């Protein structure tokens, strides 16, 4: 792995978390049903984390002398996360998030491989920190769906 | 003015502030020069306000039974703000923001006209609150450029 | 509009919010069902706002040299809000509140007309502030009922 | 004493404290004279305590499987406290409160007898807690009147 | 009653609250269903109180020159609370807790009898404080189950 | 109305609040009598608000590209508020403030007319915010004088 | 028991806690040895509690229309606690406090008897609250002495 | 001046502030009249300062290897402040305090002379700090008496 | 290593920390000697950490779709930590803890091996975090024993 | 030196700090250039200190039975500080402040001479406290100008 | 790698961070130029981190039974960082820090190799934590220099 | 005395406190024995004060246009404090500190003479502030050694 490989892995997540920031706002606004208050709030906490993550990842890429993706056009052309359709039920939103977080978990695992093979412990650790939280999110969200 | 006219004005700003949220991150990350610390921090405060604004505007549209724009594809197709090119100097970034805020100020003025003619005092007031802050931003930023 | 017209509009709301303070306590205490914790807490926040509102409205009437209604007998003879029957389901309570808030929203709209035609910007603004929050409440509560 | 006897004693206080909540607002708003600032603030603290008390007493009645009174019509038909006439001087207001608190103190004493004879230590203790504070209030208020 | 009788009553609760601390963790971890977030959090607050209670009860026994039970083997041989089976539904967990709290309420009542007949007002009061909270818990939890 | 008309109205208040800042210090220092503690503190809170107001008004004038008055010589030549004579009784000080606030209230009303006719909602709102507080002050202060 | 009997019991403690406030300062200042930091701090916390107690007890006597002892000459003529000799070792100070607290515990027990037989639940409870803490202090302090 | 001279001056104040701590409690408890709330609170703040002062002065004497007076018997035999008679009006209490503080101010002045002539800048400064506050107290209290 | 191997390692620690939570309470309650205050407090901080650890470890096992041990019977049958005998001196307690922490350190080292060989970076990191603190504890505790 | 000499020295500073309060607002509002944010904020902190100083100095003059200057007309006729011309560059503003602070430092030195020769340690110390801060300001501001 | 190898790597950093603590104070004190406020503050934050680091590294060496370097003579004989010459411009200071941090980054990388090859995950992680921050510092500081 | 004499006295303390900062870390790390927790913490508080002192003294020298010593080589060549030998017992460490603080107290006394004879009240006061605390430290530390 090279520093450039790590910059690329970091940028994919910058893109993903920007798309997720918007998608979480989508679900935060469009949730309905007796579990409105729970999800509305939950999704807000999630988007808050998404925002901290975008700045963290981007600033680590600057730390390694890289260029963080910084346009919506680029996030859309780079992210692997589908945007909200704003039509799904509360159930669909939670299942979609389990799916999205799950996919991101898989991306983080590979991303940590790349950073490790490039001898980049800090970037690996940053990615790990998100991985740890997303895995917590998936359990709780899957539990919710019973 | 109709409630739908107001929903439209509100959505243009939802789109604008999402694009600005990203653009402010762009400038926050790419700023260089002896005024790095000042701008880096300043732009961060600005993006923080942008984020609060997106949720406020969108939730007011829900309050009026409207659909807030909730996809990046839609923000790009709707916003009137150009995305960061990530190549400008510290000077260019500040001047661009004065220009962006200035244009948004003009949009808010019209937007407040529409809400007023629709008998919508709350939406008018929300828009005013941003207008008041942006005008403060423009003075300080223009002062900076001497 | 005259100052007296505004004092009257303000007093109707003083009466309404006193009746609502009690009604919200009613629902806060009598809620049952798997959404007990959500509503119990929610209604408590609502009654907290009701209490702040009674003092605000009454103190604005003092500010304009008026007499704020200050007896339960007068609130009952003046308010347009029906008291809780303490027998409704969680669903009924939320629907009733949407209805109550909705009616109050309509009263506020007229009340703001009166204050405006009397050249009373402060009272108009106070009434607006509640209007803005109630509209937020109605969206969330209606969302809850799916 | 039976649990029902205790529920009744608790409800009389729920009614009394609701009537007092309004009466304290009355005095808070109508106080005049060089001791305006003192009393205005003092009465506000008093109404704040009244509000906490209504919820506490009512929730203890729920705890014992009872129905807390939850309508203004019922508070008026049950409370032993006369509503404010909003015409009294600062002196009259304080003396009236000494009288009201004093009467409530006597009600609490009997109420604690009933709870004790029903083997209800928690309700007795709750009532005691108010008794302790009201006795403090009476001393200070009587001291004020010299 | 003797001081030793009171030490015994206190130790049964030390044992009970240790077993409950674990059982509450069980339910906190194994809860599933759309009410996951509510119960997960609720049970956490409950275990937090259980922990404060174990230290309080044990330190009162030290205060009376007694030996607080301090081994898991002893808690299991002394507590009257059945451990979680980790297989029950969200409904079962809440009903079980209502049952457990209810039984503990009955134990506290007797325990307060013993302390009173031993002339031990402080221990009686400590036990009362828990009794008061558990009764609040039972109402809310029973309300939840509709 | 023109932007210049609004800048002028804003500057008159900048001048007034500077003169009031000093006058409030005068009364804060020279108050005597059994109501020393009340007024001394009250006047301090008032001067604190006066200081926030000077900066707010001046910064809004900068926001509109105007020059805020910034010399004592200019405040004295522009303000309509008479300076403290430092010889009045506690009664005179409070009555004087009711008079001063009352006059400022009348100035704000006209000032809001001007901003409105210039299409300047933000400046109108800023002025309103003070108007709302001064009216509260006048009621309390007039109440004090019985 | 009569209210006067309770006033007397309360005053003995007002006297005792004033003498203890000074004695605790004595030990706080004169402690030496490797356990200086522990005791110095500990005694400070103890004197802090002593001060809160003096005001609480005295204000309860005012609540019952009594005269709280308020002179050093009277505290010395009434307290049953011997003043510090300022010559004892760290060991002696702790043992003395165990003895002093122990004696006060015995006084509180009787004092609670008197309040109970006078039908004074609040004063009994106040005294209990100190009793509960002193018993905690005695255990810890006796533990310290091994 | 010698270190012993300074220790003596410090001890007179330790004695004075202990006597004042009690006297301030006296006035705090026995104040009556429409200025009850003001004085009651004021005297409490004063006694709070008295308590901090006793520990500060005593710890400075320890710092200079001296023995701080630590018995009530010694404070009474050393202080120059007369104890409260608990019979004076609110007016008398305030005038007495002006007199007491005034006398202490005169003692501090001499005490600072002694510390200065002993080359003890720290003790001089400690004494000064109280002197500065007492002079503030005297102005406010004298102002109160008109 | 497999995910199941990691779940097993995590559960052994869930069991160990539950047993330690109780044992730390044992030492917290039974400590005596001039170092009572130090150890009593220290052990409390230790048990506080033990409690956070149980929830963290268990929630990570849920994250990996495993079943966390949740009964006292299972903790006793699984933990490798001996329960307190409540008879040891302060010295014995500290030495025992050094021994217990030391053994746990060795378990964590192996546990981190297993997580690493299973490609489980998050669980490895969680275990590391405890390892880091326990090693700090052992140094301080060994230092204490000189 | 006499008390009157000290009152005069104190009043000159009351006047100076009032003029400086306005001048600092002048520079706070009129600063421009890339160091806008730095100075704008810096000057605000400076004016905040100026405000605390005016009240402190004036209250010390009351403490010594003097009349603090309390009119703008008197500050202008007494202060030795020239008002802002609102036309200077950022550089000029900072240099002017170094000059103003420097002159005030020289005034404080003389002022402390006067207080010392009048045997007024408290006023001398108050003046010293400002002197200490202004000297810090001058270093930083001179450093800024390179 | 052996534990001793890790102790050595840790001690080199203890020495480096002590030398940096002083050097950062040097730059904090000697900075001049229009970027005085920025750097002065920035360097202070940096020295604050340096201080936390010295204690962390040293306490980890104690944790591994090692001797942390604890004399200035040893830091100077061991550190690889050159001390400040106190003569450099603001530019030189920042460039020097980029160079110093950069060198330390390279030392940390090797140091983490050693800890890893010794099977010391905790020490490796501690070193990583600094590495992560220093890399952030270098980007910002290099950005500043344009 | 001249300003240069004062700069020299200030620099000796800058050197001393830097050497003490390291020495306190030495004792903080190397303390052992049953009083580990006490001293470990105590020494940490002491080093914290040492750090604040270095910056204060150095910034006062900048205030007087002097050059603060800013290299370890210079501190070692200037300080009069011997560095820790890291071999002493807990007893030796405390005695050494009493000796070190005592010597510094003597240096401060002379240093205050110099500042006074140079007409430098601020520097004299700064030095006094440390003197006052060190004398407190010596009493407590000497008390500890019995
Ligand atoms: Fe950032
Ligand atoms: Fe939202
Ligand atoms: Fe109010
Ligand atoms: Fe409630
Ligand atoms: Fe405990
Ligand atoms: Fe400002
Ligand atoms: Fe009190
Ligand atoms: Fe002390
Ligand atoms: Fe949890
Ligand atoms: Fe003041
Ligand atoms: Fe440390
Ligand atoms: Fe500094």
């Amino acid at each position: 792995s090279t520093k450039t490989n790590v910059v690329e892995v970091l940028n994919k997540q910058v893109a993903n978390w920007n798309v997720l920031y918007v998608k979480l706002h989508n679900y935060h606004w469009y949730v309905t049903g007796p579990h409105f208050f729970t999800l509305h709030e939950k999704f807000e906490e999630f988007y808050n984390e998404a925002g901290t993550y975008i700045d963290e990842l981007a600033e680590r890429i600057l730390a390694l002398e890289g260029k963080p993706l910084a346009t919506m056009k680029e996030y859309l052309a780079t992210s692997s996360v589908n945007e909200g359709t704003s039509k799904e039920s509360a159930e669909e939103m939670v299942q979609t998030l389990v799916n999205d977080y799950s996919a991101l978990i898989q991306e983080l695992k590979e991303g940590m491989e790349v950073a490790g093979e490039a001898g980049d412990a800090t970037s690996a650790d940053m990615l790990l920190a998100i991985h740890t939280t997303l895995e917590q999110h998936v359990w709780m969200l899957s539990a919710f769906l019973k």
